[PDB]
């Protein structure tokens, strides 16, 4: 894998090694709020993170992942558009070089400063690697970030980033409560899509919350001090690690709310 977010290896190049990049259910997409249909059959989301066990934070050269113990049903997503039980494996963000870009999904073409992805896999497939081979394998909960007031529950993440500056660095990251990253409302849009990074597998039920969270300028500035490069390599700031909106094709975006 040599894909990334540069001019020479960014999203417009990915199709050469991952031809599904041009597929029928790629993510992210623009959410056209007036075209999304309210679906009264959609259930409230059930986010059950009370027993979540965070373990570690990793700079993987594209973003940082906060990893969870997914060896039991400890932190699960169910309800909403989903059938069955999806276990939280990791969360990460996508963000920009400036506050006017960074999100992957857009809302009426609006780009947010960043987007949080809480990644869950369907327990009926047993392991994450098996789940990504299935059309209903993953559920990703997407949350927009705007710049304003600080998000108190984000600060523990911000403060460990200095210890994982470069690709391949990890740090212990226990006892982090991801409930501190949610907005007040669980109103959402949903559609069938894909992973937004290679291998771009078409295995995701996307659940994108309408209500953004607010983070401070200082918090997002610390995201932008991370590096895509490994230790001792030429410094490349980890910024603009987002894929732009892809064609909606033969898909419907449904709203949980009127
Ligand atoms: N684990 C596995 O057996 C293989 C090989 O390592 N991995 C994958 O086939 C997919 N890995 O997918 C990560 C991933 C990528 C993108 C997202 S996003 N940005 O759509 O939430 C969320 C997870
Ligand atoms: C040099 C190079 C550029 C881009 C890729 S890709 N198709 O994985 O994005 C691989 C190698
Ligand atoms: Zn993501």
């Amino acid at each position: 894998h040599h894909w990334g977010y540069g001019k020479h290896n960014g999203p417009e190049h990915w199709h050469k090694d991952f031809p599904i990049a041009k597929g029928e259910r790629q993510s992210p997409v623009d959410i056209d709020t007036h075209t999304a249909k309210y679906d009264p059959s959609l259930k409230p989301l059930s986010v059950s993170y009370d027993q979540a066990t965070s373990l570690r934070i990793l700079n993987n050269g594209h973003a940082f992942n906060v990893e969870f113990d997914d060896s039991q049903d400890k932190a699960v997503l169910k309800g909403g558009p989903l059938d069955g039980t999806y276990r939280l494996i990791q969360f990460h963000f996508h963000w920009g070089s400036l506050d006017g870009q960074g999100s992957e999904h857009t809302v009426d073409k609006k780009k947010y400063a960043a987007e949080l992805h809480l990644v869950h896999w369907n327990t009926k497939y047993g392991d994450f690697g098996k789940a990504v081979q299935q059309p209903d394998g993953l559920a990703v909960l997407g949350i927009f970030l705007k710049v304003g007031s600080a998000k108190p529950g984000l600060q523990k993440v911000v403060d460990v980033l200095d210890s994982i500056k470069t690709k391949g660095k990890s740090a212990d990251f226990t006892n982090f409560d991801p409930r501190g990253l949610l907005p007040e409302s669980l109103d959402y849009w949903t559609y069938p899509g894909s992973l937004t990074t290679p291998p771009l597998l078409e295995c995701v039920t996307w659940i994108v919350l309408k209500e953004p969270i607010s983070v401070s300028s200082e918090q997002v500035l610390k995201f932008r001090k991370l590096n895509f490069n490994g230790e001792g390599e030429p410094e490349e700031l980890m910024v603009d690690n987002w894929r732009p909106a892809q064609p909606l094709k033969n898909r419907q975006i449904k709203a949980s709310f009127k």
